[PDB]
């Protein structure tokens, strides 16, 4: 729940339990927009470094969920 | 490069219309250099239409799949 990527602080992102071999994490861009708009235009093939709860971490860009409107990434 | 698109607040120049292809005509937005435009893309109301001027007609199009290899909001027209 604690994110942290580059400057960007976030409390509401969403860390889903372990699913079909791979752990994920949602961010909001309704809530958060200025990520996702950095997230968007990220370099393709290029990881993500995040702070998870205090830990350094490494995610990957996984899938823009419409419905939601969150960008998925996937953890380690 | 050669498409026009006014979204909203944006005005851009270098979308990509797609010919029509597999049954569907596709354009692509790309996030490197219209960010601005993105961020608004990324919080559109799910499943509701982007109406848009494209090379001066206006039209409609849906958010149809993020692009990661190409950074891009692929929309697809109406």
């Amino acid at each position: 729940t604690n994110v942290r990527i580059g400057a960007f602080e976030i409390d509401d992102a969403e860390l889903h339990g372990e699913h079909q071999g791979e752990r994920t994490l949602s961010i909001p861009c309704k809530s958060d927009p200025d990520l996702c708009m950095q997230l968007d235009a990220w370099d393709a093939d290029t990881s993500v470094p995040a702070i998870l709860n205090g830990e350094h971490s490494v995610l990957y860009r996984k899938h823009y969920d419409r419905q939601s409107d969150a960008w998925v990434m996937r953890l380690a």
